[PDB]
């Protein structure tokens, strides 16, 4: 029965939506969208998908199931992005991968899958980090304890707290990692700092966990991938959820894919099983439609070529906008020192602005934020980076 | 660590598709498919999908999330179809439709809700049922109880064992029919058995929950309907979970919806937030595809003309098949009685072969079948009609 059931708390993303989509004073700017939006503030389907799907509407012949873990192809092609074209991992065959609907659902199934089939109690996730990664983890019955990660006073990844608070975790515990463009703050490791983390993760035993669901948004397709490669070439387990989201502007298509890494074949096969089993428990068989559309492209080279330099000019513009956000700041004058903001990669970045002063700007201004301070770089247009820097600077 | 890992099973039906694909005998016959074949054994993408695919070609302006319970035409569309055009429960307002990845992953969301939200602890499911099913409500927590249903010796509905074993079930328990042609005897109840079956599901206090995946099949799309109708008019609360997979033949593009009824719109919503809650811990956001197909087709009324016409030629294939079954076979002559095959309706049907012959039947004729005898009739074509009957008449 349902009478005496409690109402679900507000998204912490969603409320803010609708306030928006309320705002009477269309001089409003929304900048806690998550998605990313061009010059117009459009989110457009890009060229290369539609050409994509105007070749799926013209070849495909059924609608049948696809399997458990969904198009092959689109599984090589997905490992291939992740691993490197002649990664030993691809060639001993110690990877398995299952398409899956988002990044979301890849994480979901991997948590299933680690909460059924092993012995993992407790998922390390960042502080701060996407919210709904402990939703996740905690639905699949794993409890979710964070190290410590972003340094507020100087606006940068405090590595000493962070191998710090990792020594809290057992050999056998699961440690969750930002592939690239941290959510929320934007700050990465760099290479040597995965280095070390990899090593580290070696010697305490912990199983990485890497959420991918920004590649190519920071530096590059490969470039973003060299930490990963960095934990992948000294482990023999390990798991990466990938989101095909953002850089293909398939956010509603439900696109992503778990990618299981074992020992060798035989321990990944065997493994893999299992995870089939929980998909089937879940959905059965993934949502075909982007996940063709992503297989085709990345296969066709005249597509794939179009497509790359689709995901460079969302890349430039992004960072266009984080450089133009610096300065424009520092004309409308305010005691500031916003650079660290260029430092970041991304869509977002913790703006450092309090709780009280994103409150002031939704309230007398009409600029829309997340209450911890991030800001969606690219909900800013070059038309509305004035109106936008002056409020911020009147809130200071 | 995964080296210690279990094998998973081989699935029941996964099994016969790569024994079929392997069969060098080229004569052979897959029954145990559970996808819908035309008259040439092909499943075809429907000319009202492949219309409305290029009109979303067409239209479509981005690919930006839905939310987490889709598309809202598809939503009212769904109800419509499920509890008509004038019901009060839409006109009350206390439904509430969360499109969702299939059918099977409405039942799993609906567990996920169900498992958190509430004190059910058992789901009764009939025997037999979808396999599926019981790992559905297991991996949510939930532990599934049987109620009998096959008369295996009148093949029929035993209807006082089935009420009898559900006296065994307490006010609180889910109890899971089938909406329409039951999968795997296709053996439904009358309509004077859904009103007592509605009557004593009120009086013991059972918390109904129909799994509507072949609306269309068995008589019409209203009359497959009538059953849970009798249900939805004398209860405050129920759940349905219905897929398009088979209908509009969407397979894998995932489409199905899970359908809330509560005594008011009001509490509806409360619980809806919750069952909000649990997809978004799942997958985030529905995949958009096959859902943006169906709710234009079915708001379209010349798209929707074409389909309904494509679904009655679908249904009456099937009833063909049934028909040219029973008398081909007593063509081939055998001491029998399979008449009850074209009282069933549906794909499926027991067909009452041992595993033995079922076995025999793979390994001597490559007729392929589950060991159940559950046989696919939408896998019979007029062509392969007699082999297949002389096969099944050389093993009785
Ligand atoms: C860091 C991170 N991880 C995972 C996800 C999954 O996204 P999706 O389901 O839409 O791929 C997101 C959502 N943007 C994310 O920001
Ligand atoms: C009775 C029944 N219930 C639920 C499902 C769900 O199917 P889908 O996920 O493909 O909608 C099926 C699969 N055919 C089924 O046969």
């Amino acid at each position: 029965m349902f009478e005496n059931i409690t109402a679900a708390p507000a998204d912490p993303i969603l409320g803010l939506a609708d306030l928006f989509r309320a705002d009477e004073r269309p001089g409003k700017i929304n900048l806690g969208i998550g998605v990313y939006k061009d010059e117009t503030g459009k989110t457009p389907v890009l060229t290369s998908v539609k050409k994509a799907e105007q070749y799926l509407l013209e070849n495909e012949t059924t609608k049948n199931y696809l399997g458990i873990d969904g198009i092959p192809e689109f599984g090589r092609c997905t490992q291939e992005l992740l691993f490197g074209k002649g990664s030993a991992l691809i060639n001993d065959k110690r990877a398995r991968t299952a398409q899956t609907p988002g990044g979301t659902g890849a994480l979901r199934v991997a948590a299933d899958f680690l909460a059924k089939n092993t012995s993992v109690k407790r998922v390390w996730v960042s502080n701060p980090s996407w919210p709904n990664h402990k939703s996740v983890f905690n639905s699949a019955g794993l409890e979710v304890r964070e190290y410590a990660y972003y340094d507020a006073e100087n606006h940068t990844l405090d590595f000493d707290a962070l191998i710090n608070s990792l020594n809290e975790a057992q050999a056998g515990d699961v440690v969750l990692f930002h592939g690239c463009c941290h959510n929320p703050t934007g700050i990465d490791p760099t290479l040597e700092q995965w280095q070390t983390l990899a090593q580290l993760s070696v010697e305490k035993g912990w199983l990485p966990l890497f959420d991918f669901a920004y590649q190519g948004f920071a530096r590059g397709l490969e470039e973003d991938a060299e930490g990963l490669r960095a934990f992948a070439a000294m482990h023999k387990e390990l798991i990466v959820a990938s989101s095909y989201s953002k850089n293909f502007g398939l956010y509603n298509e439900r696109v992503g894919a778990c990618t299981l890494v074992a020992a060798d074949s035989e321990t990944v096969d065997r493994a893999f099983s299992q995870m089939k089993a929980a998909i089937r428990a879940n959905y059965s068989n993934p949502p075909a439609h982007g996940a063709s559309v992503v297989a085709t492209i990345l296969s066709n080279d005249a597509l794939r070529a179009i497509w790359e330099q689709e995901l460079t000019d969302m890349r430039q513009r992004i960072q266009r906008m984080r450089q133009l956000f610096v300065n424009t700041l520092q004309e409308k004058g305010a005691n500031r020192d916003f650079s660290f903001i260029i430092k970041q990669n991304g869509m977002f970045s913790f703006s450092g602005l309090t709780k009280e002063q994103v409150l002031r700007l939704r309230e007398e201004f009409g600029v829309y934020a997340v209450a911890s301070g991030r800001v969606n770089v690219a909900g800013m247009t070059p038309d509305n980076m004035a109106p936008l820097c002056e409020a911020i600077v009147a809130v200071l």
